[PDB]
């Protein structure tokens, strides 16, 4: 009459915790079909482990990151099963992004445009993470283009996915917006255009938009790079875009 191993499963809340916030892990749908569960053993993925004879446990992560949480459930006869899930923890305060703007600086960012003029300041009015970000005000005179840009030595290695956060307002005279990275030879004889084109109708207005962009792997790693955000304007008008927490790995 061979013993069946118990079934191990858990969920957690909140789905998106911050550092030092309580997460409740709930293994209550775990079950032994032919006996009872004796205990629940948890590995929180950060160096700490814990056990309970009951299916819930609460836990706090001190540092941001992505943790693998492994649950082992053991029945009254010593048979066990495991279930592993991932939890992402973000910083409760501050902003550790590659471009976080928390030092009050422009981070080397400048503006340019044609049939449009941009100004950029470091602001506390809106931020995606931390207390600060960029506030980019564009005055367009009609059909044109405006850039918020960083020149442009070697910003990222080829293959890198960048994440931009952009607060886009409603009722703006814009057709499209696009984060871009533009590698070029030092003398501009060869230029590569990489961008994530978003139409103005395909955008969350009066809200933060998370847009990713990959620099392709086959780009020459020695080429200087311009990274930025480009807006296409379609009519006269003044509008303000917020930019913060531009981030990538390595
Ligand atoms: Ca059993
Ligand atoms: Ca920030």
């Amino acid at each position: 009459p061979e013993n069946q191993a118990p079934k191990a499963i858990f969920t957690f809340s909140p789905e998106d915790p911050v550092t030092d916030e309580n997460v409740v892990f709930n293994a209550s749908n775990s079950i032994d079909e032919d006996g009872t569960i004796a205990y629940y053993v948890w590995d929180f993925g950060d160096g700490y482990e814990g056990t309970s004879t009951t299916p819930t446990i609460t836990y706090k992560y001190k540092n941001p990151g992505t943790y693998k949480v492994k649950l082992i459930v053991t029945d009254n006869q010593g048979a066990s099963s495991s279930f592993t899930a991932t939890i992402k923890v973000t910083s409760a305060t501050g902003d550790n992004s590659k471009f976080n703007f928390e030092d009050g600086t422009l981070g080397g960012f400048t503006t340019s445009g044609t049939n449009a003029t941009g100004v950029v300041v470091n602001t506390t009015e809106k931020a995606f993470k931390g207390e600060r970000g960029l506030k980019w005000t564009v005055t367009s005179e009609g059909e044109g283009t405006a850039e918020l840009k960083l020149d442009g030595g070697t910003i990222v290695v080829p293959g890198t996915t960048m994440t931009f956060r952009i607060w886009i307002p409603s009722g703006a005279p814009i057709a499209a917006i696009q984060p871009y990275i533009m590698p070029h030879t030092p003398d501009w004889s060869e230029v590569l255009w990489n961008s994530t084109w978003k139409g103005y109708t395909m955008v969350k207005t009066d809200d933060w938009n998370e847009i990713t962009l990959t620099l392709p792997e086959d780009v020459d790693p020695t080429w200087p790079q311009q990274m930025g955000i480009q807006v296409q304007t379609i009519d006269e008008g003044e509008f303000t875009i917020y930019v913060d927490a531009i981030d990538w790995l390595e």
